[PDB]
């Protein structure tokens, strides 16, 4: 299983590594899939690259 | 935050509902963002649409 | 420019055709890019495949 | 509704802000969906990262 | 490496198996990366879900 | 056809140009599609943005 996670930039390396672990575990638990088979890639977005309702976040 | 989860098909409806909640939950925790801001979309793949070594799965 | 639009299923052929038209125009106009260079792909999601906050 | 938009780098913030807004409205009108439910994320690509026909764009 | 390939529907299983192999080999060869580390996932699009210039392809 | 290729950062422009071409050739070859219709976009990921099993690379 492969997860692409789109988040706004500004988080620390530690916060994002925690994100990777917990999401991977969340994926593994929900599916009864081996944790080792879980892949996560993070994509960050600058504020001028993210919209909610036609307006920037 | 937006999470795209790519999985092989064949798993049950409830697992995918659990997947959505817990991934949503894990992201909210890791980033301390409101759950309402978290969106999860699942894409399933038939065996002929997935490769790992140039070979199907 | 490439736009991938993720939507919940249930929309009409006309709405999704209109979506392609209007999004393409918006991209071309906003960026001053040639319309012919704009590609849009639509992906539908059954409700059980799309989630908000749980 | 979620729109991921891939564009070549080199545009100004104002153009990309117009892009997010104008695209979001277009999605809202076309689908009869609430504007606030429309999400747009922009990804920029350097010239060496985009190909059209095996050749860089 | 992860490759998402978006194509119009209508191809045979065998063509798409070839797609997975040939692309995976190309990724492995171009990058000098182990073939086993290369993942390919295919997404198909009906003609009404794909546009080239605001018009269906 | 549209190919998004996710790779770890650190490669030179020349290798990634080779990646784009060979992947483009493989796609055209596999599907019997005109090369000019093949689009490839590369997205790079820093080491802290990629996880395999809850852990970084």
């Amino acid at each position: 299983p492969i997860a692409q996670i789109h988040i706004l930039e500004g988080r620390s390396d530690e916060q994002k590594e925690t994100l990777i672990r917990e999401v991977s575990e969340a994926i593994s638990r929900s599916l009864d899939a081996p944790l080792t088979s879980v892949r996560v890639i993070i994509t960050e977005y600058a504020k001028g690259h993210a919209g909610i309702g036609g307006e920037l976040a």
